[PDB]
Parts: C-alpha cells; structure tokens; sequence
C-alpha cells in the first residue's frame, strides 16, 4: 500500500507536436533495451476502415491455448504510442496467454479527432471476427487496452450490440472512463505520478473537437446508464493513479448490471505499469489476464 520502492526509484530518475511523440517512443524503447521482451512470431498488415487504413500487427503464440483472438488498442492519451510503444505488452499477452494478439495503430490526434479511433478500433475489431474462423478460431473477439486504448476497448464493448460486433470480453488497464467528472483518486494523485491533471487537460484538448465532448458516451464510457448485457470484465487499477476511482467505479457499475466482473487494484503502483517491464507487477497483470480469460475460453 505504500508506493512500490522500485516505482519510487522510477518517479525519482527523470515542447513540439513530433518530438513530444518522440521522446515518449525513447522512454518505451529504453524500458525494453532494460528488459527484452519474450520473441514472438509477428506479421505487419493493414486493415480497410471508414477513415482509412490502419496498420496492424498480429501477434501468433508459440502455443496456441486460447480460442478467440485478441484485440489489443495501445494508450498514450490519444496523441502518442503505437505498435512498438506497447510491443512488451503484447508480446508477453501473446506468449503468457498463448492467445493470438491484433495490436492496432489507429489515427492519433490532433491529426485525426474524435471520434475517428472510436470508428476504427469499431472496424477493426468486426475484422477480426471475420477472420478468425480462417485462424481457427471462435468468432468472439476479447477486446483489450491501456489507459487511452482502455477507453476505447470500453467503447468498442458499449457499441458492440448495435454494431453486430461478437465480443467474448474486455481487458480494461487503468482506463480513462469519464472525462466530466473529477474524482478524489484525481485530486489526490493529480501531480508527481507520471499521468498530471496537465497533460490530462492537454490531451482533452488534442482529441475532442469542442468541450461538450466530455459528456459524449464514445468520450465517457462511464456516463452510460446502462451497462446491462456488456462483455465480462477484466478491470486492473493502480493505486496511485488520478484514473483510479473512475475504474474501479466503473468495474462496481458492471458488477451490478450483471456483467461477470473481476476488479484488481494493483497497490503501491501507479498508472502505466503494464508497459514498464522494470516492474514485476506487470508480469503479475499479465498473469491476472491470462486467468480470467482461462474462465472465458
Ligand atoms: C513502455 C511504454 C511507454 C509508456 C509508459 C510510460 C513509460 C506508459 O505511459 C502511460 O500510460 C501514459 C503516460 C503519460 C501520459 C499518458 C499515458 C497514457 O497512456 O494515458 C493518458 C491518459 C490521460 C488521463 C488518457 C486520457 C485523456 C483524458
């Protein structure tokens, strides 16, 4: 329940569009020279959405355990991130779950706006059920991201009935849920754990094309009244994380509309953990989904 000494360690030791995006590749690829990922069978491609091509990649597991593929959107407030960002990530989902893994470069803003990502993560996850017989897989998609990508995993599951889109789960990694309403993990944590209430604000500016966008159900998940019949949960939180509250209230949401649900509060952690193989709780994380979905398929 104190904060991780290792995180402590991390927190410790530390101005344009292209070389902000820049220095956040730089921190994810120094985090990985520290600590290789497992090797993993990949292929590039592209899939065909309604706002362009996106490129992918997918991830094939040296042993093939589970039986739907996964969907994996990668965070960094809209703006930042792609595929070799969350590369630790997924490479060890791919491998610990034994699951075949899509990881999605969908449009950053401020280039593209909301709500493109929410579209495209939409087209790319009814792609991937349509593939998946020819994987030899079952047609359900699990659905999956951090932060910014738990987000629109959350989305994608909220949109999926009306959008004829089979969704077996959603694997939400601190998500951003509800950006109108502040809560006390946001107040209390709101500066000197890696996510500030700054670049919060400022990412809120880069994504959304006016302020009324907040209380949109595609920008705020949260604000969606009803949560009957959404895909089972897997809700992973920090500690010591301003998105804490809204998370967890979140999973409590779902739990109650009948969504089986699991909730985990990773303690002494902070947000971003799951892409920061320094600390061995993400390993832990990895573990939690690898769980879960052992009780879906
Ligand atoms: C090896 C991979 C490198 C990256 C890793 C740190 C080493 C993880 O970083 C993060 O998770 C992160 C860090 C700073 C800013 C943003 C994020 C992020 O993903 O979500 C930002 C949230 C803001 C509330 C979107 C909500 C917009 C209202």
């Amino acid at each position: 329940m104190p904060l991780d000494p290792r995180v402590e360690q991390f927190l410790a030791q530390m101005l344009s569009l292209a070389e902000a995006r820049q220095q956040f590749k730089q921190g994810a690829l120094l985090l990985d020279q520290m600590v290789p990922p497992p090797p993993v069978d990949t292929e590039d491609g592209t899939v065909v959405t309604t706002h362009g091509p996106v490129r992918i990649r997918r991830y094939i597991p040296d042993r093939l355990r589970f039986s739907h593929p996964l969907v994996f959107y990668h965070g960094g407030g809209f703006v930042f991130g792609d595929i070799d960002t969350h590369h630790g990530l997924v490479a060890r989902l791919c491998q610990t779950v034994g699951a075949t893994v899509i990881s999605v470069d969908y449009s950053l803003a401020p280039e593209a706006k909301f709500p493109v990502p929410v579209a495209e993560c939409i087209d790319v996850a009814r792609w991937a059920a349509h593939e998946a017989p020819g994987w030899g897989l079952k047609p359900s998609i699990v659905v999956a991201g951090d932060a910014a990508g738990g987000n629109l995993a959350a989305v994608v599951s909220q949109r999926a009935k009306d959008e004829s889109l089979p969704i077996a789960a959603q694997l939400l990694f601190y998500p951003a849920l509800d950006m109108v309403h502040e809560t006390p993990s946001k107040r209390d944590f709101a500066r000197g754990y890696l996510l500030e209430a700054d670049a919060m604000q400022w990412f809120g500016e880069q994504y959304l094309r006016t302020p009324d966008d907040v209380s949109h159900p595609w920008a705020s998940p949260a604000l969606s009244p009803d949560l009957t019949g959404l895909p089972p949960a897997l809700v992973i939180t920090a500690e010591y994380d301003p998105l804490r509250d809204e998370g967890e209230a979140y999973a409590e949401a779902l739990r109650a509309a009948g969504v089986p649900t699991e909730q985990i509060r990773f303690d002494g952690m902070i947000h971003g953990f799951m892409t920061m193989p320094i600390f061995p709780q993400m390993e832990a994380a990895i573990e939690a989904v690898a769980r879960f979905l052992e009780r879906i398929d």
